[PDB]
């Protein structure tokens, strides 16, 4: 356990009630306490899982993310203001940090506090020992699910390496005078080894905050740090699935034929690929028990639903995105039946899958990448969406996010690329581009077809298939694949003619070219242009 004087050390005073390492049973009764008000309230669903609303913030707030610039961070961080590409790593002063710390520590003072000790990183040599402090039971539940739950033995010798103080209920009235974005804040200090959260209740800030910290510390020690899911076959063949939010990393890694290593966040060291987390954070929008039975089955007692609409009878409307499109459920990883255990890690990845949801309907469902294309597409980090749907228009809107996760990058995209390539080359890994998004049907490729594509990548079918070169993007695509619909494999087949596809392909290529130009300020970047799409 821990004493109230141990919290004083952090600046939190007069804490009468400390709930250290709350059990799942305790979190359940806390959440369902009928006297809770506002966003603290949990409701019990017919699936046995507790549902909560995360408040005004139903996703991350990258515009409120700040990192203290000091002698420890100055020369290594990928700062928002240093002319090295757009990012959310906005510099914060030590003085302004101290003000934010006072807000949170005063807010947590005199309150009933939940303290969750956990690990970020499956390996003792590189894991953070994180102490999370919160005044909201469901927030403690979120981190219990999403971080590695220490054994009783590990708890006895637990020494925090990082402190996360969640003061969601407090705001910053000085934000205007302090040059900040809003009264809310998601702040990091690498000198004091601390994250502070104010204003936003969204639990994801804690998950993505610690990921940002691993993304900083690990590649500085030669370890790749990756926004990917990962799984392993019976033979010990490991695959990682990169991709932006909504591209299928959680959906497609949850494959009953494969043992799940992890959902979202992985390191790659001398020994192999290892999960940072102790749980999975699935999307539930339009969730289908038939399409995703394993994810659906995971939704039960100890899972935590977010922003879903719950009917009066306790049933959930998974289709209802009224509160948000970003409806989620966290659950501890063992809610998945086939997982790597007791420790979430395996060997070196030999299959590297880049997932993308191409709203432009240009990209093939699968193509095997060249070495240079792998690098080009990794730095590009493309996905798109239909932004106009609620208005009855397409509005395909592109996102280029370096390393398929620029939002969590603490170092230059190039540093992530370099270490990924080093690990890939030593392992003889191969890379694949998968479009889990749209084609000329104006509809998304089915989950079934995509799963059958993944099967073909993993089992070697794709590697041994006859291929030809898709024009413009110069992508090796197969003529056919076992278990896959042949028509869809060539992105041109779902339009009236190849020329209608070409119109869209030219548009998309120009976006890639315009976007990549920022990487050409170096000889290696400039050399990668040849691997990109060509008009
Ligand atoms: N062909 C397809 N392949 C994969 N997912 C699909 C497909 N068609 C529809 N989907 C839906 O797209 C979403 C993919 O979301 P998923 O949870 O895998 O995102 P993610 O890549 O894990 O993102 P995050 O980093 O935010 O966790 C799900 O809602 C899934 O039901
Ligand atoms: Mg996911
Ligand atoms: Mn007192
Ligand atoms: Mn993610």
């Amino acid at each position: 356990g821990l004493t109230p004087q141990e919290l004083e050390a952090y600046g939190i005073s007069d804490v009468h009630d400390i709930v250290y390492n709350p059990s799942y049973d305790l979190l359940y009764q806390e959440e369902l306490d009928p006297s809770l008000t506002g966003y603290e309230r949990g409701v019990l669903t017919n699936l046995g899982a507790v549902a909560v609303d995360t408040g005004i913030f139903t996703g991350r707030s990258p515009k409120d993310k700040y990192i203290v610039r000091d002698d420890t961070t100055r020369d290594t961080f990928w700062w928002a203001d240093k002319g090295k590409g757009k990012n959310d790593n906005k510099p914060l002063s030590p003085e302004t940090w101290q003000h934010l710390k006072g807000l949170v520590t005063r807010q947590l003072s005199g309150k009933r506090l939940f303290v969750v000790d956990a690990f970020c990183g499956a390996n003792p040599d590189t894991r953070l020992s994180v102490r999370f402090i919160t005044e909201v039971a469901w927030q403690a539940h979120f981190v219990k699910n999403m971080f590695i739950r220490p054994s009783d033995e590990e708890l006895a010798g637990f020494k925090p390496d990082f402190i996360v103080m969640n003061g969601a209920k407090c705001t910053n009235p000085q934000w205007k005078e302090q040059g900040l974005n809003s009264e809310n804040f998601v702040a990091f200090n690498l000198t004091e080894r601390m994250q502070l959260i104010g204003g936003t209740w969204y639990g994801g800030e804690m998950k993505s905050g610690m990921f940002s910290m691993m993304n900083y510390l690990l590649p500085l020690k030669g370890i790749a740090s990756m926004h990917c899911s990962a799984n392993v076959g019976e033979k010990g063949d490991v695959a990682v699935f990169f991709g932006l939010s909504g591209t299928g990393k959680t959906t497609l890694s949850t494959d009953p034929k494969r043992r799940l290593i992890g959902d979202d966040e992985h390191g790659w060291d001398d020994d192999g690929v290892f999960n940072f987390e102790g749980g999975c954070y699935a999307k539930t929008i339009k969730l289908s028990k038939e399409a995703e039975p394993e994810i659906y089955n995971a939704i039960r007692r100890d899972a935590l639903l977010e922003n879903v609409t719950v009917r009066e009878d306790g049933t959930i409307d998974f289709d209802d995105g009224s509160k948000t499109e970003n409806t989620r459920v966290s659950y501890p990883i063992y809610h998945i039946d086939n997982i790597v255990k007791p420790v979430s890690k395996a060997g070196h990845a030999t299959k590297v899958i880049f997932l993308t949801a191409d709203a432009f309907g240009v990209l093939p469902p699968v193509s095997r990448l060249t070495a240079d294309q792998t690098q080009y597409h990794f730095l590009s980090g493309f996905t798109a969406k239909l932004a106009g749907t609620e208005r009855g228009i397409t509005e395909p809107t592109p996102t280029f996010s370096a390393c398929f996760g620029a939002a969590f990058l603490s170092l230059h995209p190039t540093q992530y690329a370099e270490v990924l390539v080093k690990r890939m080359q030593a392992a003889g890994a191969q890379a694949y581009l998968v479009n889990t998004g749209w084609n000329g049907t104006g509809k998304r490729i089915s989950i079934k077809d995509t799963r059958a594509i993944i099967d073909a990548i993993l089992n070697g079918s794709l590697d041994n298939a006859e291929t030809f070169t898709l024009p413009m993007f110069n992508l090796a695509i197969p003529t056919e694949l076992p278990g896959v619909d042949t028509k869809i494999l060539d992105p041109r087949n779902t339009y009236a003619s190849p020329e209608q596809w070409q119109e869209k392909a030219e548009t998309l290529a120009k976006l890639f070219i315009d976007n990549f130009d920022k990487y050409t300020d170096t000889p290696a970047g400039a050399a990668l242009v040849a691997a990109g799409p060509k008009l």
